[PDB]
């Protein structure tokens, strides 16, 4: 009804909160006629204004969107995620949980319950939608109706109160390989190494010990490991009652780098060691024999403007991240590192690969890239978290090339498509919403994964701006079943 | 869906076709707390890419839009009227029917089947919302859930092959009054007046017969009279068989105004004559005696750009309607008016009224101008300007939505149920067509040139649609 007029709340952040459908949607240029199965994707969306006028983008209830492709059409689905907190509140017509991991700032009558609100990333696993929110359970959905089923413990197996937002499909056994901090709630150190069977039933649930008391956002898996960065975000419950920012950043600490043997248990973990950075999303991480590679954008602070942090505010030059690999071996005495490699020199993050190479070796990224340079035309703020450039890397050879979006528009995180299951590594599509912020409409824009430079092949034209999200993920329709 | 890159798809009259619901709305400014009701409004929405790409705007699927006001809240729900025709196309994925009103380009997969798009009006009555087609009987949905229960014909008593789409609800006896021309099928002169009880039984249904045959999309209903406005807007199966458009507007033939005593019968129905001129919608009838008053916009041709009529192409300075009142006496001999005078100078259309007043003597009413002398910083006739007239005086105020807006039919809703007449509100949708984004203003009915007093702000933007009605929470089953 009456939304706070912060920024976060207006212009191209302005609240959406629609749920509907397209059966059909408006195409220009043409489908791959190939393509059959479903892009699942995710953004925030407080259902009603916020208790607390400075609430921050990633504490409003999770949005997911449905885009099933088939026979040269795409059509729309749009749903609200329907958490125990997202239940509770629409009973009662207004917002009862408070400010981001706060449970100091909720409503007595939801104290103790489950506060996440399932908007960071959505995945098909086990016939079923895998919504996340890394300070809550995994939640369940279907994934055509979008209809919620509730929270799962997997047959009350998993012990761990927490579900990462990025797990990863292991392309030989098809399970889900995750993880969890804060496994034992908020301020605690326990961790998890998780994985799910294709039919979802729980594996393995290894535990282990944090170095520091801070945000386990992403992970690598490789074919023998499971990778965690740790990197000084802390946690301070003392700045919960303080009604500060639960994460603070701290520039002076180590990052560490743990390697987890994926048949093994926490006296097999070996932790390396670096200097102080700010880690963004995995790329994708594999081994060669005992040494371990993992890439993502390293920066020297918070990269993510919308990401509220304790400290000085937003430092835009600090936040550039560049997509970089860390190299370890197993096989070395000490906690040195091998090697530390910048892999891409513009500033990037939401990296995407090609999943049939998950884990594994592998050579084409696709990424945001923020071009500064550009021009950007549309009132309604959100400059800083502007990433108006979609790029293609090659790694085997330092190749590059981008699309730039024009001075309307933003892109969201991209996802691989291949032209079919045996094509060559990189061969196929690269999906993305496209978002026009002056005439606010959004495009489901398909580019060919091997020249994303030439612009789209086609758009999925909606008559709506999708609202800025997340994570989503490609599945082929085969895994519907 | 490929749909076509002509200007009746792109644009401001780009597809929108999504169904939806959103909870609580955005609201500036404040809703008045006592309003609890429903504001249903449909626009014509094809859900897939018509045959022949020079379709007509009123040809597409109607797509219904439901504003459920309640303790100063807003929520929208928008659902596709699931007529006979969309139901088939969306099993097929594919447009079945073919070009407005011409059943020879349909496919074989659809013979004989009710061609309706439900795009014109919704209505509330007898609990249900009625959504109306002119081609085609009336189709029942559900005011709240929007859910399609299907055509009716009330019980099987209504004879009639169509269902008008600007029934009149009688001030005192709440039935639902109603007509139908082409009754017996298209292209045929049979019409009938029509009366539905306030449980939604069908009272009465008088045939009659009518000059030619023609569009006859409006009407007017007094105390004691059904009033029928005849314009040359012909069709011919000719036209359809040259693939042309089913309608051609002859601007050598006369206008009737027929008048039917409302308990009897074609016998009894008089036709007065007049000059030739274009008719557009019914903003109120009444009688005074014998005296017949009709008011409504006239002009000289074709007055919608979006009408795809046959014959030279959209004159705009020929379609200027003025809100015009005609006048017959019963007690006359002969078929001359008593006189037609201009009422507001203007072109306007998408009249309304304080409707507990509708068929009643009454004063004020509510209309868009189409102001050409502001500016339009977007990339036809625009609907800029709200503006209400006090007939008593001539007197008349307006509100210009700015050069980036247009406005769609407004509706007026009473302050209270014992309000003077036109004390209350008047709501719109106010269209921005540079950000694609659609409020539902309100305005305070006896100052709209103060502006909104309120706007619950859409995420989206709302396609140009046709009419649409308030009903208080009272009319509705609980
Ligand atoms: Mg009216
Ligand atoms: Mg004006
Ligand atoms: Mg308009």
């Amino acid at each position: 009804a009456h939304f706070p007029q912060t920024p976060g709340f207006s212009g191209t952040l302005r609240p959406l909160r629609i749920e509907g459908d397209i059966l059909d949607i408006e195409i220009e240029g043409e489908v791959p006629p190939q393509l059959n199965g479903t892009f699942h994707r995710v953004h925030p969306d407080a259902q009603f204004p916020p208790r607390f006028e400075d609430d921050q983008f990633f504490n409003g209830d999770g949005m997911v969107s449905l885009f099933r492709f088939h026979d040269g059409k795409i059509d729309f689905r749009q749903r609200y995620a329907q958490t125990d907190k997202w239940k509770v509140e629409r009973k009662a017509g207004k917002s009862l949980f408070g400010a981001y991991r706060n449970p100091l700032t909720d409503d007595a009558s939801v104290q103790g319950m489950i506060r996440g609100t399932a908007n960071t990333n959505v995945m098909v696993h086990a016939g079923k939608l895998y919504a996340m929110k890394e300070d809550s359970p995994c939640l369940i959905m279907d994934p055509l109706t979008l209809e919620t089923e509730g929270y799962t413990n997997f047959d009350g197996k998993l012990q761990s109160q927490t579900f990462c937002a990025h797990p990863k499909i292991d392309p030989v056994t098809g399970n889900l390989c995750a993880f969890a901090y804060g496994a034992k709630g908020l301020m605690t150190l326990d961790m998890a190494y998780i994985e799910i069977s294709p039919t979802g039933k729980l594996l393995k649930e290894i535990p282990f010990q944090n170095p520091y008391y801070c945000m386990m956002h992403d992970f690598g898996v490789t074919e023998d490991y499971a990778v965690f960065a740790v990197m000084p975000l802390l946690s301070s419950w003392d700045r919960l009652e303080q009604r500060l920012p639960f994460f603070g950043f701290d520039t002076t600490l180590p990052c560490y780098l743990g390697i987890l043997p994926r048949n093994g248990d926490a006296r097999d973990l070996r932790w390396f060691k670096t200097g102080n950075c700010f880690v963004g999303h995995v790329m994708n991480a594999f081994n060669d024999g005992t040494k371990v590679h993992i890439d993502m954008p390293v920066s020297r602070n918070n990269s993510f403007p919308f990401f509220d942090v304790h400290g000085a505010p937003f430092d835009p030059v600090a936040g550039q991240g560049f997509l970089t690999r860390w190299t370890v071996d197993m096989a070395s005495n000490g906690d040195s590192f091998e090697k530390t490699e910048r892999l891409f020199d513009r500033p990037d993050e939401f990296p995407r690969i090609d999943e049939r190479y998950a884990t594994r070796a592998y050579r084409h990224g696709w990424m945001l890239i923020l071009d500064t340079e550009k021009p950007y035309e549309a009132p309604g703020g959100a400059f800083y978290a502007l990433t108006n450039t979609l790029g293609h890397i090659d790694l085997a050879t330092g190749k590059s090339s981008s699309w730039w979006a024009g001075p309307r528009c933003a892109i969201q995180e991209p996802c691989f498509i291949p032209r079919s299951p045996d094509a060559p590594e990189g061969d196929g599509y690269v999906i993305a919403l496209v978002d026009d912020h002056v005439a606010n409409y959004s495009d489901l824009a398909i580019f060919d994964a091997q020249h994303v430079d030439q612009g789209p092949i086609a758009r999925a034209k909606l008559p709506v701006r999708i609202r800025q999200g997340l994570h989503g993920n490609w599945a082929d329709a085969s895994r519907l079943a």
